[PDB]
């Protein structure tokens, strides 16, 4: 069946609220839980489509996906999931999917961060393993060039370059490794110099953050306008040549971005324009083959498969 946003409007009419009453009590101790949450939505629907298969703990049947290269020691904000979860088990039993909750949950994260507000389709259910070997071949990584990037899009269903433009402008805000662009900065593609993409002003704030010797695991803010609004700045940076991550910048500076470009400019001077594609990308990606009807269960608990 297609998935339709009025899904729980009769079953658990008020889950929408207890997400973003998790995520608003959240949010005061966290600043950063409404990105990591995104996040989690976006690396659950490219393994095996939106069916909550990252949250999975590791079982002697299957190892969790949090061990895949891209999550491990990266993906984060598990236990608010976990929070989110017994509130809504508790107003309604057995009722909503952790698939359903984490779609709830990154579209009230990007709302609350000042972004786009509207209801998601809903209707999607639990898988009943995890798939690490899938995550750590459909995970985009921030090596790849602008075709790979493509292909890694198209892989999943979102074969529009709207989609990639669009989707990548979840890095409006959040926070990024050093370990992820260490070569930018002082060897780039084994040519024992930066990347030629990345501002030169902007180089030498990102060498004192990320030093040759440092903490390979320090943070620094994918936006340097606005660090944690979700707002078009994430464009406007780009046109400087000041995206954080090769994957960023190369939506503008790439030989083969001759048809991401005009999207790019048009988005860094339009908010309106950015969130109406913002959504319309979100939707396509909440609906990578979902699991419906009888297909999976409704998990009582996001960590574990439900015994009978
Ligand atoms: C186009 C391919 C993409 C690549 C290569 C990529 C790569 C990355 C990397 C390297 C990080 C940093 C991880 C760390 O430092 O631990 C990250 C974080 C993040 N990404 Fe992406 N990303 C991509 C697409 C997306 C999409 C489509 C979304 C959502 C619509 C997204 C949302 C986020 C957010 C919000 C964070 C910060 C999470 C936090 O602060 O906890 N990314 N991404
Ligand atoms: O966020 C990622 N993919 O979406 C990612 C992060 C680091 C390494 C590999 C992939
Ligand atoms: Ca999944
Ligand atoms: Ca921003």
């Amino acid at each position: 069946m297609q998935l339709t946003p009025t899904f729980y409007d009769n079953s658990c009419p008020n889950v929408s609220n207890i997400v973003r009453d998790t995520i608003v009590n959240e949010l005061r101790s966290d600043p950063r839980i409404a990105a990591s949450i995104l996040r989690l939505h976006f690396h659950d629907c490219f393994v095996n489509g939106c069916d909550a298969s990252i949250l999975l703990d590791n079982t002697t049947s299957f190892r969790t996906e949090k061990d895949a290269f891209g999550n491990a020691n990266s993906a984060r904000g598990f236990p608010v999931i976990d929070r989110m979860k017994a509130a809504v088990e508790s107003a309604c039993p057995r009722t909503v999917s952790c698939a359903d909750l984490l779609t709830i949950a990154a579209q009230q994260s990007v709302t609350l961060a000042g972004g786009p507000s509207w209801r998601v389709p809903l209707g999607r259910r639990d898988s009943l393993q995890a798939f690490l070997d899938l995550a750590n071949a459909n995970l985009p990584a921030p090596f790849f060039t602008l075709p790979q990037l493509k292909d890694s899009f198209r892989n999943v269903g979102l074969n529009r370059s709207s989609d990639l433009v669009a989707l990548s402008g979840g890095h409006t805000f959040g926070k990024n490794q050093c370990r992820f662009i260490m070569d930018r900065l002082y060897n780039f593609s084994n040519t024992g110099l930066p990347d030629p993409t990345l501002n030169t002003t902007y180089l030498q704030t990102l060498r004192g953050l990320c030093p040759l010797n440092g903490n390979l695991s320090a943070l620094v803010d994918f936006d340097l306008r606005t660090p944690t609004i979700f707002d078009n700045k994430y464009y406007v940076n780009l046109e400087e040549q000041k995206g954080l991550i090769q994957s960023d910048q190369e939506l503008f500076s790439s030989p083969n971005a001759t048809d991401t470009i005009p999207l790019v400019r048009s988005f860094a001077n339009s908010t309106q324009t950015f969130f109406n594609a913002f959504v319309e990308a979100m939707d396509r990606m909440g609906n990578i083959t979902p699991l419906t009807g009888t297909q999976g269960q409704i998990r009582l608990n996001c960590r574990v498969v439900n015994s009978n």
